[PDB]
């Protein structure tokens, strides 16, 4: 059966055969519906109304709903179809609705998220949304009541439960989405024209198509209107799929396991959308200050020689970089835990060298462990305690342990899942670290990345290694890169836990870490990642190439991950793969100075591509340490971004739709960010170019080098951006923090500190700062720290010490003070601390060309309240 009407609306043809060629006999076989077309994008076989559920007997609870649903009696699409199913509704706040669709016969896989937790009450009252659920055929309908305007419509398609085929559609109210991951979108808000996006976590490249990629990100946004009314959708199911958008927009899952369990989030702006997706899924860590530092890195660096070579370099070149990282070369033929005494001798005073000078060390950590016997012939004493305590994971048998392949030759898999295996774990990372001092580990080859297709003995033939519906993953093979389906670990089957390998790992070496660096927060940079992995990690977005697109691509794929709230994420600045012209690499250093997570590495066997090695008096050099110098200055600011990131769940590289939505020219763009409200980044991103068509929104901005008011507004510019310089803007109605730089955080962290105000139209500004040790995990949670608030109107700044608790931060002192775009011309300057009356300040410059007043030398200690006046 078809549409009564014959020329029907295509744009609503829920595809009934989406795994292969369409034909007449299958459609037919399915009982759906064939009606072929002019193109092949819309579908020509679609289930009109012949599959899916009718409700028999729904109930409420206290919470919200119960419904008994059956299946409509149609034919089987991948067979196993479960006749008889529960639909469960929790009110959970008046933000978030959450659904969930169960088989009550049988216990299905439901993720066992750590920090997610099961809702039982108390019953909320005067909720944002509104549940209308229709009977036949079963379909919910999701409503923000305030303007009655429906969100989530299932009933544009059927529900199909079958025991490895999940499918529900659900048709959204705009046509702006945002998020899914982890695949290259290339650009930030999605293309509605027919696309499928796999999800299941993989390692493979970043290139230019639909290929699923290291993590497993199922969150998308969504905003409604010019008001910023937003919501957002989250699926809670870590089994293979198939994200599929098409016009309307109508977003279909296809899943090939668990269970549904969706969670529907309204916001009154985007930001407030991304905010509750953290309330429920955790918010990120606080990273160390010295997190944000710039780090040096590159595969192979073949030894310590050279290592040193490209460390000291880059200190006389007087490039600001805190951390130096160290790829698998550093260890013994590859094995975790060891290093290579032979071309890395004297590491450990290498380690003491860096630490003198107030630098850090990461090393690489990967998952597999060698099956094999060390150099000079000995018992490998890693692989010996993981046998003893039983730490590996098995075969489908639950026995024997299952062969892979990676860096050192045939390996072993921890299965990090296990309680045991986490306490191996760490003491692994502690007797290692009495060895080898490092400051911070960088967890690698997280997705279990395997160089051999499943196991060192193939894979059992089953409908777990060879499924009825394989959504379009690479290979179109699930064992492909990685371990067999039916391999067993505490938390179930890997056909159901293999996506959260990299997630249970990033919690097994934040546990690591707490047993090495005792209540420190040290450093966690993980490559899979699932959803919350903000909570334990940071993230950098993979393997990419020493290529125009790819810069380009960082940005929205950057931009994502600040959706799915991982906000300490960056790209490989100048490029892993291939060799980086001097041209690009320039351009890189500039933009990659404004990553929330700032390093340059590079792949084995290409030229260095470290800044110092363009040469000491080269354009790149002056370029790259001017801005790194930038970044470094404002890293106080950055910080405090981080703390709103850690307690309200805020983005700290955010799109500029989350602060400008009110303007439909902002909801596409995506070749510039922010870090957070105030700061404006517009990078070049083609080759040879001098000028960038550069959307400047709705505010006052100031040139960030100069102080000058830019005569641009709400409008498109040609920007005219040299071979040095990248636009940089402060946005009017904003004080943000800075501190006086240096090489290193550790001693830019004791230097003077200063303001700097960029008015705002009706002459006001806000702004606020966060300063702890920078490093002690607690410090919020303890009120361990100095918290501010900053406000100017009436030519007037007001610095208010909220709150006060850590004695060393008494010692330092805003000592200068910028403002920029003044109406009116300065003759005196008073300060006053307290409520004390204000005395006379010398020492200020006023420079009426570009309206900018600098006052210096100031005391204003940290701890205590002051006013300055002009
Ligand atoms: C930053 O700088 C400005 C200085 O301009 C200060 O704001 C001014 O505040 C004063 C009082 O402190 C205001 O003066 C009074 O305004 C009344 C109108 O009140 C409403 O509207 C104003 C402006 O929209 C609001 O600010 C205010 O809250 C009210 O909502 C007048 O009616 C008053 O006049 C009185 O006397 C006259 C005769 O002289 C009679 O006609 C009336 O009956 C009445 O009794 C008075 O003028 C002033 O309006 C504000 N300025 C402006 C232009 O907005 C801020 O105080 C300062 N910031 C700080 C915190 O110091
Ligand atoms: C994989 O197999 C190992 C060994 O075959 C299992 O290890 C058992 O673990 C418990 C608790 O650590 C011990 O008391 C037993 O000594 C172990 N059994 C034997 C016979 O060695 C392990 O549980 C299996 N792992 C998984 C998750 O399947
Ligand atoms: C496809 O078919 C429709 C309906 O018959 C028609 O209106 C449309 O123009 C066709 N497209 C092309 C490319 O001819």
């Amino acid at each position: 059966k078809c549409p009564n009407v014959l020329n029907d609306p295509v744009n609503v043809r829920i595809n009934c055969i989406p795994e292969q060629f369409p034909t007449e006999g299958i459609c037919a076989q399915r009982g759906c519906c064939w009606r072929p077309w002019n193109d092949s994008l819309i579908p020509w076989c679609f289930f009109v109304d012949n599959h899916g559920y009718n409700v028999q007997d729904m109930t409420t609870t206290s919470i919200g709903v119960e419904a008994k649903l059956n299946r409509i009696p149609s034919p089987t699409l991948f067979g196993n179809d479960i006749n008889s199913v529960l639909f469960t509704t929790q009110n959970q706040t008046p933000n978030r609705f959450r659904f969930k669709i169960t088989d009550p016969n049988n216990r299905r896989y439901e993720v066992p998220h750590q920090y997610v937790k099961e809702f039982t009450g108390p019953t909320v009252s005067d909720t944002l949304y509104d549940v209308k659920v229709a009977q036949n055929p079963f379909s919910i309908q999701v409503i923000r009541k305030s303007n009655g305007k429906t969100l989530f419509d299932t009933s544009i398609g059927p529900l199909v439960y079958s025991d490895q085929y999940l499918q529900i559609s659900a048709r959204l109210p705009s046509d702006y989405i945002y998020g899914i991951g982890e695949q290259v979108h290339k650009r930030f808000r999605h293309d509605l024209s027919w696309k499928t996006w796999p999800i299941f976590t993989r390692d493979q490249l970043p290139g230019d198509n639909n290929n699923n990629l290291y993590g497993h990100q199922t969150f998308f946004m969504c905003i409604e209107d010019t008001s910023g009314k937003s919501f957002g959708v989250f699926l809670m199911n870590s089994n293979a799929m198939e994200i599929f958008i098409q016009p309307t927009p109508i977003v279909t899952y296809r899943v090939t396991g668990g269970i549904l369990d969706f969670y529907i989030l309204l916001g009154d702006t985007p930001e407030q959308v991304v905010q509750q997706y953290q309330q429920l899924v955790g918010l990120p860590a606080m990273p160390a200050y010295w997190n944000l530092g710039f780090q040096l890195s590159r595969w192979n660096y073949k030894s310590l020689d050279v290592v040193k070579e490209v460390v000291r370099r880059n200190r006389e070149a007087g490039i600001p970089f805190d951390t130096q990282v160290t790829d698998i070369d550093y260890m013994e033929d590859k094995k975790d835990f060891t290093y290579d005494q032979v071309a890395f001798n004297g590491l450990p005073q290498f380690v003491q060298d860096l630490h003198d000078h107030g630098q850090k060390y990461v090393i690489i950590l990967d998952p597999a462990i060698s099956i094999g016997r060390r150099a000079n012939g000995t018992t490998y004493a890693t692989y010996e305690r993981g046998n003893t305590q039983h730490v590996w994971i098995n075969e489908s048998d639950g026995s024997t342990p299952i062969i892979g392949e990676v860096w050192p030759g045939l390996t072993v898999y921890p299965d990090f899942t296990n309680p045991n295996c986490i306490d191996w774990w760490a003491n692994e990372c502690s007797i290692f670290h009495q060895e080898v001092q490092y400051d911070g580990l960088w967890i690698d080859m997280n997705e279990v990345s395997s160089f051999i297709q499943g196991s060192t003995k193939g894979c059992n033939v089953n409908k777990l290694n060879y499924p009825p519906f394989t959504p379009d993953i690479l290979d179109k093979l699930m064992y492909s890169k990685t371990i067999c389906m039916d391999a067993v670990q505490n938390w179930g089957k890997q056909y159901d836990v293999h996506s959260l390998y990299g997630y249970s790992m990033a919690i097994a070496t934040e546990q690591a870490v707490q047993k090495v660096f005792p209540n420190k927060r040290s450093f966690i940079l993980t490559r899979s990642t699932f959803a919350g992995s903000g909570r334990h990690a940071a993230h950098w977005l993979g393997d990419n190439t020493a290529s125009w697109e790819q810069m380009e691509w960082s940005i929205t794929g950057m931009l994502e991950f600040s959706l799915f709230g991982i906000p300490l994420v960056g790209a490989d600045i100048c490029g892993f793969v291939a060799e980086t012209t001097e041209e690009l690499c320039r351009r890189w250093m500039q933009l990659g100075a404004f990553y929330p997570f700032s390093r340059n590495h590079n792949s084995d066997g290409y030229e260095h591509q470290d800044p110092a090695f363009f040469g000491q008096n080269s354009l790149l050099v002056k370029s790259s340490r001017q801005y790194l110098t930038i970044r470094y200055t404002l890293l106080p600011f950055l910080y405090t971004l981080f703390y709103k990131a850690h307690v309200f769940g805020e983005t700290v590289a955010r799109p500029v739709l989350h602060e400008f939505y009110e303007d439909t020219n902002s909801w596409i763009e995506d070749t510039e960010f922010l870090w957070g409200p105030a700061l404006l980044i517009t990078p070049v991103l083609k080759q040879g170019a001098d000028t960038v068509s550069a959307y400047i929104p709705d505010a006052i901005w100031y040139d960030y080098e100069s102080g000058a008011k830019r005569p641009w507004r709400k409008q498109r510019v040609d920007m005219y951006l040299p071979a040095d310089k990248i636009g940089l803007h402060l946005r009017g109605g904003y004080i943000i923090p800075i501190q006086e730089p240096d090489v290193t955080t550790t001693a830019s962290r004791k230097n003077p500190l200063g303001l700097i105000v960029a008015l705002g139209e009706n002459n006001t500004a806000k702004g606020d700062f966060f300063w702890d040790d920078g490093e002690t995990k607690d410090t919020i949670q303890n009120g361990n720290y100095i918290l501010y608030t900053f406000s100017v109107s009436n030519n007037t700044l007001d610095i208010v010490c909220t709150h006060s608790s850590y004695q060393e931060g008494t010692t330092l002192a805003f000592q200068t003070v910028k403002i920029l775009g003044l109406t009116d011309s300065v003759t005196e300057v008073r300060v006053a601390e307290n409520n004390q009356p204000m005395n006379a300040h010398s020492n200020f410059t006023y420079d009426a060309s570009n309206q900018v007043l600098l006052i210096a030398d100031l005391k204003l200690n940290l701890g205590r309240n002051f006013s300055v006046q002009w």
